[PDB]
């Protein structure tokens, strides 16, 4: 089965630079799943964690028609 | 067998919502992503709905930690 294309929502949009521009939203061919975590050095203390990982949540919508998507965007092949 | 730390350049970053930033990607790759920018093909009708032109990541490979910005996000590739 063909990895569905997933609609990253707009609130998580992937940023190409020169210039200044380019934000485009992200399509997902999924095959192996992705994560996505925060992370920020740990400056505060010597024991803990280097750096502090908090999983992201991503709102990703599976699409069944390909009107749906924007003229351009990004794909993630998730090969 | 791995993974290593990779870091994709300034270039390409994620995003957030308003007068929110931007984060520059690390990759925990188990299985080696593809990327593409896609557009539709409003002026035709014979060639595919969309223009798929497979986009250049320039990530480099991490040696040290202290390499990193205080703030980042971890793509962990399953
Ligand atoms: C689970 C959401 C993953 C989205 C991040 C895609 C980063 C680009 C890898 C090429």
């Amino acid at each position: 089965v063909p990895p569905a294309l997933h609609l990253v929502d707009p609130q998580i949009q992937l940023t190409i630079t020169r210039a200044d521009p380019k934000v485009y939203p992200i399509i997902l061919r999924l095959g192996s799943n992705l994560s996505l975590s925060m992370a920020r050095r740990n400056l505060d203390s010597l024991e803990a964690r280097a750096f502090q990982s908090t999983p992201i949540v991503v709102q990703m919508t599976k699409l069944a028609t390909t009107e749906e998507l924007p003229d351009e965007f990004v794909v993630v092949t998730a090969k």
